[PDB]
DNA sequence: CACAAGTGAGGGATCA
DNA sequence: GTGATCCCTCACTTGT
């Protein structure tokens, strides 16, 4: 199983069907101190271990790496 | 501005 | 549709 978009294969169509859901670009996760938008939960779990260490924490916004 | 090295966000996996 | 986790990537970032 392939995708349309990428050609990525998938050995079975349970993820990779979670794979052309990350095709949409879904940012539901935001930080509540520098506005990072996130595509995980857990991707904004491990933001803030970072905001702990540094006082003042600001990064650009990423691009997404599949289209 | 190339270049290396340190950085952390994106995304793949199994599983409840 | 979640999401949690383990982890490897690779684009940013930093320093030379
Ligand atoms: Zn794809
Ligand atoms: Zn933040």
């Amino acid at each position: 199983h392939f995708c349309q978009i990428c050609g990525k294969t998938f050995k079975a169509v349970e993820q990779l069907r979670v794979h052309v859901r990350r095709h949409k670009g879904v940012r539901k996760f935001e930080c509540t101190e520098c506005g990072y938008k996130f595509t995980r939960q857990a991707h904004l779990r491990r933001h803030m271990e970072i905001h702990d260490r540094v006082e003042n924490y600001n990064p650009r916004q990423r691009k997404l790496r599949n289209l």
